[PDB]
């Protein structure tokens, strides 16, 4: 091995260990705020919601980055809190924590300790209600909050939850919109489980003020990027087809899939540009189809065939790699059934294989050797995977993951491999399943190992995951709980926390300050360019029509990086190509084919569809820009939706 | 206290028999496979989606010598491996059948089996025409037949015990047996299941697959309970799903009555035996709780048993627990008014329901609410409680309950602790700190417990006075993350086996413990005392009457450390009990307030007729408010009265064709 490294003693005297005696129940901790040094450690109860039950939860605060921690129980004197809820941390920088509780012997509401100053001062303020799930921040404000009671009473605080309002008695489900819009789902005589399909979606604007009704028949709903989704019931027939709105719920149009029927539709994500839709196989079958809109929701089509789903809960491996833009990674059924991994770099348009990982001489089978990533789907079907793929936005091209090879023993114990280029390439780094958190916009990964016996070692990577060292921060293994790693763009302070076995909790607090004491240099960087699938120079490094040069330490580095991974420069415009087109409505690409063909069964068939009300029909080359795709010059393939005279039914909800 | 220092680890030690086994990877089951057999299966399975195709070797031994020796025969089941999912499909009881359902290691057009009909010591292979998407099921009449499900949802049935298979219907859901070789299955032609719901048709095949009967359409679930065939259908317009019953494996139905205005709420059948079906009512609102009803013996005609009882939300368990060990007794978890949980105990199924009364030597004295004993069962297992098992009883076991116990403190319900029963719930006392996995063997001579943590661990805590007593032995030097805990089968079984790993590459071990020695006495007469069921009717004239009938029961002294080779239950003919409020389930209408050993009419109801709708036909009901529980053989004493009058018009009780 060329990674080379007496860094030991630059961790020892930056291991700071604290013992919380005569601890009962699960033991959160949390930083709290960039830069900071406010840590909360909080004991928690599992206790039905319905159940009065007698108990003290435990509160702890450092407020100097983990090396002490006060115990100021007193604060929440008489009440305790549930597992489920936890803490109610608020945006990065607000300073706002929220520690919903109840009374020890029991009230008529809940009590909630309000803190907007990294929870150093908190307030007591008690609730005119018993919460039935977590308080929601505002996304535009955090001063606005709104709560679900156990009686189904939505309640929303305009000052931080000092005082509550009750804004309607009969509500299902709430969620924020934008600008501080409300929706949720009512109903009337009966119970949310009795009346799926027959719900109300309403609106409010005022916080509760006035409100509109701009869905019936509503099965469920939900929101993703710039796009409000909701299940209408149409038919008796039970059928439920999906209706996309576009201006916070005043005109609907529902999806327009090409070839329809009775099939079973999911939204994997949307952002504001477009939508990932599954849609099951008619029978169930375990796999169904990812389908992609256009930039109003609306049109979709094929992406992804044979996509993989648990039976119960509807969970896939769809994966999007925040650490660049345009990729994403899910798992698909072959055609030998066997499980592959599938990879995009154009956000939908083009999904490849993912490559096998180098190195990996393993050579008795082609579905063998083959890289599997595991995600939600293999969490679902009970698989031994303690996190799902991780990566963060500052950390370009970084993503950590497990993985495993088509031997039975490798989906039993997966390993954790790495890629430093969005998921184009990928290494096995580490033996065994681990949980595992990026800090330091990637200049630390730090990974622990998931197994039934105490653990004593980090295993950490300064240079982007390339090499890998472990520290021993103790010499009393400890049962693993939790790793949170501390706020911010340049944090270097992880905390471990776990207990001996009554046990005994104990938190570790490790600062790689010293470690990365040597500032990085131009020789520690190199540069590179994001994967394109389509050939030449020309092209290499575009993503979704724009040119970028990343940046990335070498391989051995140890020294902290001041500067954004991604070049704060000109971004060039591409040309286009076919990886800068979505196939269009109708059309699909098959196995490893770059050019869309249209569907077998609508061949000598006119393709149409409803876009709000109006029949459109579709002339096409079989090509659609994807959205958002800046490309400018090359690739120009045209398409024309013209309207008709006919009128058709896109809306089933008013 | 509890014995004098008795002298066991030499007597354990030479009985403790240990197997080391080498490289194994995935989930490790073990099964004892007969009684005094002998035969020991220890199977290697993994997680596995079912329509993927995985290269996997499943790992296979086998005992012959009640696991002091394991033999590697992985060599019969080589190139192929076996999901987590499907484990083993032992047969009924003394019928010798085991079948490994497994699938191919490089893929095939079908799965394949190993069958067994000696008790696992000798199997043959046999290919199937499909892939099961669920274990098979042994038809209880004949274990040499067989059902299963496709991966293709195409219903399977053999009659030669797995070794020909044919298809006799390609669309079906859901099948189960019935009596006599009856298969009952779901199915639709318009799509998939999930898809079909409250469409589904109800069939039913008396032939193997011959001829069938449609006996039920607009169905969205069936099952089986007792001599009860129920389905849920889903009537017309609003969308409101009904529980029918038949009794006629499905010729004719009734819908379910019950007390109440049609609310919309969803209905669940807790259990049922010859007799009746208890049935779970959610209060409209979804609010956690709900009503307990008791059916009459036609499974029709219900009435109020128990006020809030508690079930989880997403998933609908409950605390609802058979006390096997003594007929007629079921304990429950409800809410108070006050919102604290409570156990309560019924002595005559559902009759009546009393308060679990607290342990004597109590950890104490809205803070009178604490100290009560809640029982954990599936309600807090689907809460996610620390109760890595629910309330174990054993019919042969008479009166022994062991069962994990929470008082209303915030931690003793994070940490429960082990209680143990020797009268059927009656009386409870805690015996063991924290969780723990326990087993009963021995017919109740031998309890084994062991602790449930994250530690490794090598201590067995045992018992050979039904729980009053408690040793705890050091089985091995080297502790082990625990994974089983496995009684031989037999009403005189005194081997366990106890299998786990070390070091989470896993290094796995089975310890065999034989209490033979600890039980080289046999008992005499001066070793049991005599007990008598409790009844909730005061008087020794009904002391230790169940359902109406009087029984002496057997149960060891405390300390008693001896081989009991005689039944629990002393007298050869039950005595016939007189009659009292305990013998009757209030009438339709009716129900009993809290504590109250008398029924009085629901309040919403008194001023109006009691009329329900019975196969077709309108009846009046009138009634003092008492109706016989159903089984209950009790004669002479209380006769409350009651008249079902036929009204002479029709009602709709038949929402299916
Ligand atoms: C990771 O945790 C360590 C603690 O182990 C943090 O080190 C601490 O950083 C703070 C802020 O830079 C230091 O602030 C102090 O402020 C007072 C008041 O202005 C001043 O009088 C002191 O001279 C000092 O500047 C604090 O001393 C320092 N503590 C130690 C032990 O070095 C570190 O900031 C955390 N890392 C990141 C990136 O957040
Ligand atoms: C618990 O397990 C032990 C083994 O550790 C069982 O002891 C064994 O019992 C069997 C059957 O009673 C004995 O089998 C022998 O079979 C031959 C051939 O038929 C026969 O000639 C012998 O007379 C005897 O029956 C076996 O020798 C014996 N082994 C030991 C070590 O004691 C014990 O039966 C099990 N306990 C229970 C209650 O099942
Ligand atoms: C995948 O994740 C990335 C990063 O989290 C998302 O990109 C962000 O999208 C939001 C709007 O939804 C923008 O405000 C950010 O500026 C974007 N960041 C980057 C780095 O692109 C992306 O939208 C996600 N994809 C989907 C389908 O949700
Ligand atoms: C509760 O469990 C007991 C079993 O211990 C069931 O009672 C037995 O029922 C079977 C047939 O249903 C009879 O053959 C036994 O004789 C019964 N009792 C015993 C052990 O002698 C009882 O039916 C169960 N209750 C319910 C509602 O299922
Ligand atoms: C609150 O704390 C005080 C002492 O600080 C204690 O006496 C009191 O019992 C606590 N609250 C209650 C009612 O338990
Ligand atoms: C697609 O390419 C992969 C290799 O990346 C190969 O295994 C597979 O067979 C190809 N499929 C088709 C239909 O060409
Ligand atoms: C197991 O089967 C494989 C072929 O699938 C064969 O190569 C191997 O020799 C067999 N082993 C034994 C011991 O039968
Ligand atoms: C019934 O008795 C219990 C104690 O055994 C008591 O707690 C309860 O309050 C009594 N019922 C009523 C209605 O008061
Ligand atoms: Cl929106
Ligand atoms: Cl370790």
């Amino acid at each position: 091995q060329d990674c080379g490294r007496d860094f030991i003693a630059k961790l020892t005297n930056n291991t700071h260990q604290h013992v919380f005696d005569d601890l009962s129940g699960s033991v959160s901790l949390s930083w709290v705020g960039d830069s900071t040094g406010v840590i909360l450690v909080l004991t928690t109860f599992q206790v039905p919601l319905v159940i009065v039950s007698f108990g003290q939860s435990k509160l702890y605060r450092s407020e100097d980055y983990g090396k002490n921690f006060k115990d100021i129980t007193n604060l929440i004197n008489n009440t305790f809190i549930r597992t489920e809820f936890g803490m109610a941390i608020g945006p990065e920088n607000s300073g706002k924590v929220i520690l919903t509780a109840e009374v020890s012997g029991g009230s008529r509401g809940g009590r909630v300790f309000r803190s907007s100053d990294f929870a150093k001062n908190f307030v007591q303020t008690d609730l005119p209600f018993h919460p039935l799930t977590q308080m929601m921040y505002s996304p535009q404000n955090s001063d606005y909050l709104l709560a679900l009671s156990t009686e189904n009473g939505l309640w929303v605080s305009k000052n931080f939850g000092e005082k509550w309002e009750e804004i309607h008695k009969a509500v299902c489900l709430a969620k924020w919109g934008p600008n501080n819009i409300i929706f949720f789902t009512t109903h009337v005589n009966g119970s949310c489980k009795a009346d799926l399909g027959a719900l109300e979606l309403w609106r409010t604007s005022d916080l509760g003020k006035t409100f509109k009704t701009i869905g019936v028949k509503i099965y469920s709903f939900g929101l993703g990027g710039r796009f409000l989704f909701a299940s209408v019931m149409a038919d008796k027939d039970t059928t439920r087809r999906i209706h996309v709105s576009t201006d916070q719920g005043d005109t609907w149009s529902m999806a327009q899939l090409p070839s329809v029927q009775e099939q079973f539709y999911s939204i994997l994500a949307a952002n504001e540009d477009m939508v990932f839709m599954h849609v099951d196989e008619p029978g169930d079958t375990g796999f169904g189809t990812i389908f992609t809109s256009d930039d109003r929701g609306i049109v979709y089509s094929k992406s992804l065939d044979r996509h993989l789903y648990t039976t119960t809960g509807g969970e896939t491996d769809f994966t999007n790699v925040t650490s660049l833009r345009g990729v994403y990674i899910t798992s698909t059924l072959s055609e030998d059934n066997s499980i592959q991994s599938m990879i995009t770099f154009d956000q939908g348009g083009r999904w490849e294989h993912l490559r096998k990982p180098e190195n990996s001489k393993c050579d008795k089978n082609k579905n063998e050797c083959s890289l599997h990533i595991h995600a939600s789907y293999s969490i679902s079907q009970k698989l031994n995977v303690p996190m799902a793929p991780l990566s963060e936005p500052n950390a370009v091209g970084i993503v950590i993951a497990h993985g495993s090879v088509g031997d039975a023993i490798s989906v039993m114990v997966p390993d954790v491999y790495i890629s430093d280029d969005g998921g184009y390439s990928w290494a096995k780094m580490l033996e065994g399943p681990h949980y595992y958190t990026i800090l330091d916009s990637g200049g630390i990964i730090v990974a622990i190992e998931h197994s039934n016996r105490p653990i004593n070692v980090i295993k950490f990577s300064t240079d982007e995951g390339q090499c890998w060292q472990s520290y021993v921060f103790t010499q009393e293994p400890i049962y693993f709980t939790g790793l949170a790693s501390e706020p911010g763009a340049r944090s270097m302070n992880i905390s471990i926390w776990g207990f001996t076995e009554t046990r005994q909790w104990v938190s570790y607090t490790v600062d790689f300050k010293d470690i990365l004491e040597r500032n990085c240099e131009e020789d520690d960087y190199t540069t590179w360019l994001a994967h394109s699938t389509d050939p030449g120079d020309y092209k290499d490094g575009c993503i979704l029509g724009y040119k970028e040069q990343f940046l990335r330490l070498r391989k051995s580095s140890v020294c902290q990086n001041g500067r954004d991974y991604v070049v704060a420069k000109q971004p060039s415009v591409c040309p286009c190509s076919l990886e800068d087109f979505l196939c269009d409505f109708g059309y699909f690409r098959p196995e490893n084919a770059s050019e869309c063909v249209e569907q077998p069964e609508l061949k000598g068939h006119e393709l149409e569809f409803c876009l709000y009300g109006k029949e459109e029909h579709l002339t096409t080359n079989g090509y659609r820009k994807i959205p958002g795709d800046k490309c400018q010059g090359g690739m120009n393939p045209a398409r024309e939706v013209k309207d008709l005279k006919k009128k058709c039914t896109s809306n089933f909800l008013n």
